[PDB]
């Protein structure tokens, strides 16, 4: 159902089902640029994806998400803050209604017009379910979006949007590449914190890219036509569909660069 991102059952109405909404360690948050510190205690960033197995693309009433095959160390996160290996199951974005909002974190309270989050799972766990119940169980490698030129490599995302307009739907999605939404810079900040929806769970290693992709006032318009009902139902755009930033609490964020 029943959270989701209008006035009625958005982010301000989530603590009453999932009272961890008002935690220690949730995220988003706010980057504040000039306090995050380089920590050279960071081991390089490894993400390999050069044998990632997409299966299918579901729209599930909040965003959609481009599910892999995690049933064996194809695509996998490495390095960095992380200990282990980290098993890429699914991505999604978050955008909103103008391009003047729409990402989760912020930069010096700058948002942007939408984030990519690479879900990735500790397989030390076995499973994703177990390693939702671990503190160090998920890292989520999220990535800025700002309108400006395409991204070629998101086109066969925004053309198959066509056919997932409505909650419960999905599509075939094989053969799509996930190196194809990355920048060309991999330095990063990195803090511990949570699931940014419900039950908004604080099993993540947050890492998030300080480059942005640029995509298309085209490509984000085409987002921006998806609904959050159902076949049937009376539309409501799927627009707006992120958290604001959360409090930093007792945390620090690390920068991987100088
Ligand atoms: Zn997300």
């Amino acid at each position: 159902h029943h959270w989701g991102y209008g006035k009625h059952n958005g982010p301000e109405h989530w603590h009453k089902d999932f009272p961890i909404a008002k935690g220690e360690r949730q995220s988003p948050v706010d980057i504040d640029t000039h306090t995050a510190k380089y920590d050279p205690s960071l081991k390089p960033l490894s993400v390999s994806y050069d044998q990632a197995t997409s299966l299918r693309i579901l729209n599930n009433g909040h965003a959609f998400n481009v599910e892999f095959d995690d049933s064996q160390d194809k695509a996998v996160l490495k390095g960095g803050p992380l200990d282990g290996t980290y098993r890429l199951i699914q991505f999604h974005f978050h955008w909103g209604s103008l391009d003047g909002q729409g990402s989760e974190h912020t930069v010096d309270k700058k948002k942007y017009a939408a984030e990519l989050h690479l879900v990735h799972w500790n397989t030390k766990y076995g499973d994703f379910g177990k390693a939702v119940q671990q503190p160090d169980g998920l890292a989520v490698l999220g990535i800025f979006l700002k309108v400006g030129s395409a991204k070629p490599g998101l086109q066969k995302v925004v053309d198959v949007l066509d056919s997932i307009k409505t909650k419960g739907k999905s599509a075939d999605f094989t053969n799509f590449d996930p190196r194809g939404l990355l920048p060309e810079s991999l330095d990063y900040w990195t803090y511990p914190g949570s699931l940014t929806t419900p039950p908004l769970l604080e099993c993540v290693t947050w890492i998030v890219l300080k480059e942005p992709i640029s995509v298309s006032s085209e490509q984000v318009l085409k987002f921006r036509k998806l609904n959050f009902n159902g076949e049937g139902e009376p539309e409501e755009l799927m627009v707006d569909n992120w958290r604001p930033a959360q409090p930093l609490k007792n945390r620090q964020i690390k920068a991987s660069f100088k």
